[PDB]
């Protein structure tokens, strides 16, 4: 249905999905400069030591890589949290240039990438009950410039040639989602969505402040994978992300002075 082409993108959404429209959609641009500082924000705590991840899989809109969240194995807590989030998956968003592809923007900058780690609020029981709620997601955003390569990212490149088409899947166990964090913890945040449908406006958005830094090899391989399903005429998946939403009656509050 929904995709990123022209006929189908961002800007026919709000056809099927009306709360396209709504007052806390995602993604929004950061103005540095009106974004307040709060002190009374406490550090992110990010307990991923027990992260057991399972697979990666492309969905036809972007590759996943799942982790197994029936207990408390890696963990999102404190900053402007309450309670306990749990690991689901991460994705990213990329572009067909290194120019574009983050779906936030920094004072109007694009990054190369995007990298969503979603976590869901363990006291509504399940990923599902947790969609239903105003802060049932947390979800950590983390912008990706081209530079030096990141070795913690090169496993996750060099399984993509086995997931080029939609509805592919492979085994992808024992992978470390710490090697895809900045050194600094210093994040933005404010009240947003899901940024592609259903688009629900359930998600705190954590975004940090330093990007991780990947190689042009390594965000080229992306590039490589396929919208499409197998026989299916090709199309490369590149330009998956969602142009800024309006901000409307919110505020970012930033961790840092
Ligand atoms: C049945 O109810 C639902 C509710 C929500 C989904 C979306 N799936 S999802 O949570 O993995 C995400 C989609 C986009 C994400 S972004 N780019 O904002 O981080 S996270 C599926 C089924
Ligand atoms: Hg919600
Ligand atoms: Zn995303």
């Amino acid at each position: 249905h929904w995709g990123y082409g022209k006929h189908n993108g961002p800007e026919h959404w709000h056809k099927d999905f009306p709360i396209a429209k709504g007052e806390r959609q995602s993604p929004v641009d950061i103005d540095t400069h009106t974004a307040k500082y709060d002190p009374s924000l406490k550090p992110l705590s990010v307990s991923y030591d027990q992260a057991t991840s399972l697979r990666i899989l492309n969905n036809g809109h972007a590759f996943n890589v799942e982790f197994d969240d029936s207990q408390d194995k890696a963990v999102l807590k404190g900053g402007p949290l309450d309670g306990t989030y749990r690991l689901i998956q991460f994705h990213f968003h990329w572009g067909s240039l290194d120019g574009q592809g983050s779906e936030h923007t920094v004072d109007k900058k694009k990054y190369a990438a995007e990298l969503h780690l979603v976590h869901w609020n363990t006291k509504y029981g399940d990923f599902g009950k947790a969609v239903q709620q105003p802060d049932g997601l947390a979800v950590l955003g983390i912008f990706l410039k081209v530079g030096s390569a990141k070795p913690g990212l090169q496993k996750v490149v060099d399984v993509l040639d086995s997931i080029k088409t939609k509805g592919k899947s492979a085994d992808f166990t024992n992978f470390d989602p710490r090697g895809l964090l900045p050194e600094s913890l210093d994040y933005w945040t404010y009240p947003g969505s899901l940024t592609t449908p259903p688009l629900l406006e359930c998600v705190t958005w954590i975004v940090l402040k330093e990007p991780i830094s990947v190689s042009s090899e390594q965000v080229l391989k992306f590039r490589k994978l396929n919208f499409n399903g197998e026989g299916e005429p090709e199309e490369l998946m590149v330009d998956n992300w969602r142009p800024a939403q309006p901000l409307k009656n919110r505020q970012i509050k930033a961790s840092f002075k």
